[PDB]
């Protein structure tokens, strides 16, 4: 019911040391450096129906102040893809889910993109591990 | 520290069949299906929260809140916390709130867009 991704993305993210949750658009939250952040969560069929085509070869890379990687890589990192700012909607964390069989030639295993700001990286990355 | 009282009131709302939470505005509350930080202040004497004129008048409206017992102008110490975020909860001694209904100890600064999400959820 789309929130099956949301709960998805808490699983994953409570797996990596975050304080994660859901709450019913359909919202879910992150603990970093201390503070509460909004995630907003797209899940998209294909690459293109997310403009992540020729995005998936580039992460992780930082445009326009946001980092943009697979949520499962901590390797060292310009416009940025077209719905992805109005998807933001006011919160500073995007998720992003494409079916893994697209994700993972390239690395991504779990099927998620994380656009984050590049001010959270720091912390984002002092929460794994 | 004062996150005992962040707790009780996180239990207190709770049992009255909310969704609340303490932030590992450190208190959070669902109203309508939105999220809402929660001011949370604790005062020794009615005095010490400008709450002593209050306490004979809840639950009244001043100033587009509604302010009430947990179970016309607002102070301007209570403008000044409520500043910020958007629902204020002062705890006092319930000693103090008891003989006016305030068994808890808890008074609740309320938004008026909020009082009927407030009231549906209980």
């Amino acid at each position: 019911k789309g929130r099956r991704y949301e709960n998805e993305l808490v699983e994953l993210l409570k797996q990596r040391g975050f304080t994660a949750w859901r709450v019913p658009s359909s919202d879910v939250r992150v603990m970093l450096a201390g503070q509460e952040h909004r995630v907003e969560v797209k899940m998209r069929s294909t690459p293109q129906a997310a403009s992540a085509t020729r995005i998936l070869s580039k992460l992780p890379f930082s445009c326009q102040g946001y980092r943009v990687f697979f949520l499962e890589a901590l390797d060292s990192q310009c416009k940025l893809p077209k719905n992805w700012v109005r998807w933001l909607n006011g919160a500073h964390i995007l998720a992003v889910r494409l079916p893994k069989r697209f994700t993972s030639p390239y690395g991504g295993l779990t099927g998620w993109i994380i656009v984050l700001p590049d001010t959270l990286w720091d912390a984002w990355r002092s929460e794994m591990s």
